[PDB]
């Protein structure tokens, strides 16, 4: 009967075009809300007496801890395809659950937006015979697409391709993709050991995120396989220290990684309404921007119109700092260096950090000042 | 039983009429007293014989549904008497100290044309919380009617189409439609942890308690860049200074101009008690050195009252807010862009029509609604 | 009426009459003594035989309702004696006998004119406590008299219109009107416990025993510029070094530049008899080195007791605090954002008039209050 009702707000969702769902208690009432071309609307109003049923059923379709009710949770439910992002939130008078549809609807390399250098780097590191490639970013960072956009490039009949995802994001005809359950005994680490036993040529691991992990994709990685993962780290120069704190000895890092991107997602300016807003040239240059290319710069904002729901902005941009594992970085970890050496040391050899490629596209006019210093830390 | 009864319902009952905000009682080792705080000032009202110092706070702890058997560590719950009231109870060494503080809504004005704004200052306020996005600051101590005002533009944007969140410490009233969180920041659920978990429960209006380091304000600063409205506090000595304070915690000046829409300081006088009301010889001079202009000091007649019941003999009634409404200007978003200290954003504010909370104190003073002592001791002069 | 038990009554009641605050019981292989604390010195005041050392030890653990029968490990306890006199009880087990420690606890100034603040940092002190926000720190080594002085503090500011909560290790003295808690960590009352409660007590003065961590350091100084008055300790050395260790522990550097109205540090030097003192001839270089300036050296008139019956024969009856009051003011605040060190903050406070330890030993050496030896054994050079 619950589910069935759970269902029903799922259903009544994609049918009535709705982005978001908002399962709301309060102290005198209990409401669902709709957002339809970004309205809020109320659809629904169950009896106060379901609302820990419902929320409940919802917690556990998306694997979340129904006997803690005090802290934020999110999580994730996927139903036949519909994909929906659960954040579980402790208001006064029980928990609020917010899920938003996920549009799966470009896996292409040449249009996320890499600078040529950084191009490069990327294509380099993931055509080598084997070796470990890392993409590292927070949540909503474009990782995910990342990834999927190198298997593209290295999807052949010729080779074998197989991942390990929690979960699957996207079905990949040729590519053998495996989603993890943790409760039966199918994590990153048995889906590698099984791997290696498969005769792999590429291996992709959703995430890692413990020391076993990591000990087993540096080990095929060094073996002769391609490896390609994921982080949750600060830049590319931190994701060493992350990796060295889970005990990876510094030396299998030197070897075993060829490459670490950094990125993080930026809004693109409105090509309709944009026009140049005026900036203190100092402020340019307090950011990042050298003083001989400070008086070339010209920084646009979208004023709003109607093409972006007078936002300024549509789209995103990638600001990406693709650092390859070059031999002077590579010593610098074997000597021990900490995070702030050796990131100056490929700013040194011209590793444009995170920051610096905002600034370029900055310069380019495709995104504004705000946007690079909203994503972006200062070098 | 019932002579504890009797006398718990009545330390109710008389903050009520006499328009408490909190009751406090309070064991000592040979005393035993109960005071309300009545326009921000604590009174004894009442010394119960000290025989029942156990039995009165074991009553409310029932009416609290709080634990009896524990009387050695801090408890915290809520009353409803048929007016609500949160209770706190701390273990002192000589037995428990319970304060409650009354919450009630009936009391609470939300009408954002009843909370003492001159209208050009109203008028801004109202277009900034309007605004589809950006952040709206009211900065003022503690105890200063910030809440309210936050409350009163919470209610001015509660529709059905918006998803309002609010993190407070705590939570003081509750609204139908508002999504409000309290923090239990010894569980991990602090500003910061409920911000980032709005971000994830697609806001429009996000408020916050108070901004209080580095952290909060970045998710608060960026949230009103990607088409937020952001609600906050600061303490902060006034309107222009806010700006220097986020500076100093680490936020980019371009950021700050871009983000911010408004800036108002507030704090809260008392109120001239019109039946007692008289006129106080306060000398011209005095004025002058407040702020007053020489050729209108002679035509001040300042008020104070000399106490009479329906003031509690206090000589004040009530609370008069004196307001600073600085909204984000071109003008002043130049002088952040270019590094502009307090002085120099405070003239800049001045010159434009801004008034300090000093004028504003002294405007109403002239009105004879405050005195000539409570402008003086929370406003500095200009 | 036994022997020991009236030698064990004269060792108790000997320290009362020669205002000692401890008292040691000491056996050694060849010898057994007792030591007095006398104004922070300890003296031998009994070499009683050795022979008796276990019945000595015996007397006093079963005052103290301690195990007789262990004598191997260590033991605490407290001892009550009839007026009354508390005695805090500490027994270690040497390698030639039990060593007894006790701790004389006496209520027995509260008025800060008594204390030793000269009239520039008495100003600054009490204007600092008499705001209505901000933290006031008092820094210095166990002994140096921090208790005294906050409770001095608070003793000042106790008024029936204002709210005052406290959170001491151990509650040292009972005031009524205050509200004191009393740390019980093994239940889980700690200082952070009890500060959060205090959030939730409608505070207006907050005194916190110590601050020992960051958890506690970070919850005090964000209640303070929220809108509240906080007082605390800190074990730190001199008043521009509490800021450095406040920066150091993680705490943000606008947070100690906005937040803090006052840091003291300070130390007790003794002070010479009345009765005894006598002219010591120090050579005007070495006043000189000490800190003096030229101009002054030579009016100097150092006194040095030379022993006498009052002052149990040491030349020192007393003590008297050295203290360094150094307000924010906002010359230093703008150190603390731009990143100066200990020696600068300590050269610009400096120059700005705020005398250090060394100088107000200095000062109440050129006053005959204390001796010469002492400003140089307690206080270190500038
Ligand atoms: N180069 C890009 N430019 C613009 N948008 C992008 C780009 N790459 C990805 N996105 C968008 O990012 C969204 C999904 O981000 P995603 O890659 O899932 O983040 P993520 O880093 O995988 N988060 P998580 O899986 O929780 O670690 C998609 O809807 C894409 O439209
Ligand atoms: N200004 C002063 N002049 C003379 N004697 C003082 C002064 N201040 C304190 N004392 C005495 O010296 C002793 C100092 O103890 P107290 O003030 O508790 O030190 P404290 O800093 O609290 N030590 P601790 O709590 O262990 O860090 C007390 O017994 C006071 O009686
Ligand atoms: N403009 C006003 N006029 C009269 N009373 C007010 C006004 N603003 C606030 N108050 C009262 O003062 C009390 C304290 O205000 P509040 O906003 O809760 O404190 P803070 O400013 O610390 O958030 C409130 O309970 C409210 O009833
Ligand atoms: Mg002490
Ligand atoms: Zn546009
Ligand atoms: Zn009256
Ligand atoms: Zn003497």
């Amino acid at each position: 009967p619950v589910v069935k009702l759970v269902n029903l707000i799922l259903t009544d969702a994609i049918k009535r075009k709705a982005s978001d769902i908002h399962i709301e208690p309060y102290e005198r009432s209990f409401r669902v809300r709709y957002r339809i071309d970004g309205v809020l609307y109320e659809v629904m109003k169950p009896p106060l007496k379901l609302k820990n049923a419902i929320t409940s059923r919802i917690k556990i379709m998306a694997e979340l801890d129904i006997a803690e009710r005090r802290l934020p949770q999110d999580g994730r439910i996927k139903i036949k395809d519909m994909d929906y992002r659960v954040s579980v939130l402790p208001t006064l008078f029980g928990e609020k659950v917010v899920l938003r549809l996920l549009d799966k609807s470009q896996l292409d390399m040449t249009k996320l937006g890499y600078e040529p250098d950084a191009l490069h780097y990327f294509k380099e590191a993931i055509h080598k015979p084997f070796g470990m490639v890392l993409v590292t970013g927070p949540t909503g960072s474009g990782k995910t697409v990342s990834l999927y956009s190198a298997l593209g490039e290295l999807n052949k009949t010729t080779e074998n391709i197989s991942t390990a995802e929690d979960p699957v994001e996207f079905n990949f005809a040729g590519i053998n993709q495996v989603q993890m359950h943790e409760d039966i005994g199918l994590n990153f680490a048995a889906a590698l050991r099984s791997f290696l036993r498969q005769d792999p040529d590429i291996i992709m691991i959703g995430e890692i995120r413990d020391f076993e992990t990591a000990e087993i994709a540096i080990k095929a990685a060094l073996t002769g396989h391609l490896v390609l993962s994921t982080l949750h780290t600060n830049d590319a120069p931190a994701t060493i220290n992350r990796l060295l704190n889970m005990g990876v000895e510094p030396f299998l890092v030197a070897s075993a990684v060829n490459l670490i991107t950094a990125q993080r997602l930026a809004r693109r300016v409105c090509s309709e309404c944009k026009q140049p807003e005026e900036i203190p040239i100092q402020a340019l240059i307090d950011a990042g921007v050298s003083p001989d290319e400070g008086p070339s710069y010209v920084c646009y904002k979208g004023t709003g119109c109607v093409k972006c729901n007078n936002t300024g902005y549509k789209g995103r941009v990638g600001f990406y700092q693709v650092m390859p594992m070059l031999e002077e970085i590579r010593e610098l970890i074997l000597n021990g260096a900490n995070t702030a050496e050796i990131k100056r040391e490929s700013m040194r050899l011209g590793i444009k950090t995170m920051r610096q490629s905002g600034l370029t596209k900055l310069k380019e006019g495709v995104t504004s000042f705000e946007e690079v210093l909203r994503v972006t830390v200062a070098d």
